[PDB]
């Protein structure tokens, strides 16, 4: 049933993208998402991907996304996107976590929710609120790089089973699954099988650091669907 | 059922009908001028395979070219696959109305009762007759997943009828699913005119090869050609 | 006074035969040239796992790439476990002829005597040697339950002799009972030539890995691996 295409080149620059909703400096729907701030996430021509735009995300331990509603009782979600970005993930020393895309229960907060991106320097997944992290610690500070200042296609597949799963590509290479409690490093998001329940009802894309990284993230081609995506 | 039938096109003679099928060529079943002299035709042809020396090539346009073969009765399900070759894309094409490479159909007598799989409006999809439904829905014409040109792709088509309260359709490409049919809301224009089971009397006959319904010409090659009515992979 | 054994391939080095399994690969016994620059091989790998970073690799198909590990004598019944992750499906699948995961032969030498796990004409199931017995019977070829391929699923078979007046298997997938024996009307042709006890002789090795009867290639993950003569658990 369910999909989304943004190329971007139906928004106006500068602006916020045209049918998104925001998550930026903490707040759902900030009223103040613009250009001129420290955080932002709006449309731009500085670079792009397709055509001449995309959206151009400025953040930190401050929040920037773009966020969408997804229609009810999802079993399963892709979202993938073209991904540029000033700094690498994975394969990082102090690193904490790190996410560029996600899905989250309730558009107020972000402390309910499952983040792709790095993890202890390894690329990954943090749910919260448990708190809990993937992969587990045999394999932090190493592994794959989404390298910096290029373009990556990313693909996050999330499927909800006996056990819910996440498969996350990268130009075509798998980097990073989940398909058993012990791909969790604390256990398995404190005993819950069925880990994405309830966490269908946005989808959201940018940048937040809790490793109080600041980061200028380009993203593209934004897809989100209930059927396979692939590049 | 264990129905399965193969055809790697190795016994036939070059330049030929394949051995042992049926067509439907230039909007006649069994047409008798089906060679390499004609402007549609589906012949073997050994200047490209996948397995082998020999391959079926088509050559067709708004004109069917097509190679046929008759299905047991009482099938719950078909599944087709085959190498395929093509000197076009299917799918995120502009200005595509709909063309496709593979089907069944009710009756060999002509191409107004079938289930056409490639593409319709310029994305990867499925045409039913004589309903003239198309999935997937608008909003996703022109766009989505390609079969390229000019490479062998493993394409499967997958058919459920059985005991399901919806029909379904799944067509995989070199391993990935590229279109599914599960509901009513896969259809654009409401869905085969309400009807659940829009498979019902359809697998009579399985074809291959290419027709459009956009007047483009192409040259198809397929090989490794499968049917079946239990799944068959890459 | 029972028997465990349990393996999760922590220990042992990678690229390396398992520490303390024996082989059978490219249809030999302990077959020296059992490493990833051959073309069928069992070694132990990182770059796949379900328990913590290693598991144990098999490359092979028409040739047989296993790993084997002796049972104790006296056994009155055998439980495998093991984790698997496979590049095909078995079960539920057009033309397969037979090909099997698991386990328990009579001698080491040979792939003659023997109860095959794992699909037979693409229906979950065993194969008996050298009878050549299967079971189910043909009513359900080509058909019920699939071990899907690329993810993590646990099987278990038990395997059952002792005072039965009649030999029982039982095959569950991720707790789901998919293949079951317990009279000679389970098997094709009646029962390993009317032995209503068939596992016989049987108990005296285990084996995983990959051997395919239907002449397909594969890849495979096994983790967790476990023999038993009392129940396991996933
Ligand atoms: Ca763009
Ligand atoms: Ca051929
Ligand atoms: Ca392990």
């Amino acid at each position: 049933g369910f999909f989304v295409s943004d190329d971007f080149e139906s928004s106006s620059v500068s602006q916020q993208p045209a049918g998104w909703d925001n998550f930026v400096g903490w707040q759902s729907n900030n009223p103040n998402n613009n250009s001129g701030q420290a955080v932002y996430a709006v449309v731009d021509n500085s670079r792009a991907y397709s055509g001449s735009q995309s959206v151009h995300f400025k953040g930190g331990a401050a929040p920037a996304q773009i966020v969408k509603a997804l229609p009810q009782g999802l079993d399963r979600v892709y979202l993938k996107a073209m991904v540029y970005m000033s700094k690498k993930l994975g394969n990082e020393a102090n690193d904490n976590h790190e996410h560029i895309m996600g899905v989250r229960a309730n558009a107020s907060g972000a402390d309910n929710e499952i983040r792709f991106g790095q993890i202890k320097g390894h690329i990954g997944t943090n749910e919260v609120p448990s708190d809990d992290i993937a992969p587990p610690q045999s394999q932090w500070y190493s592994g794959p790089e989404i390298t910096a200042n290029d373009w990556h296609c990313v693909v996050v597949e999330m499927l909800a089973l006996a056990y819910h799963q996440l498969n996350a590509y990268v130009d075509g290479e798998l980097l990073h699954s989940i398909d058993a409690a012990n791909d969790w490093n604390n256990g398995g998001v404190n005993g819950n099988a069925h880990w994405l329940d309830g966490k269908f009802n946005y989808a959201f894309f940018g940048w937040h650091s809790f490793s109080n990284n600041d980061a200028d993230v380009w993203m593209d081609d934004i897809e989100m669907s209930d059927a396979p995506l692939t590049c």
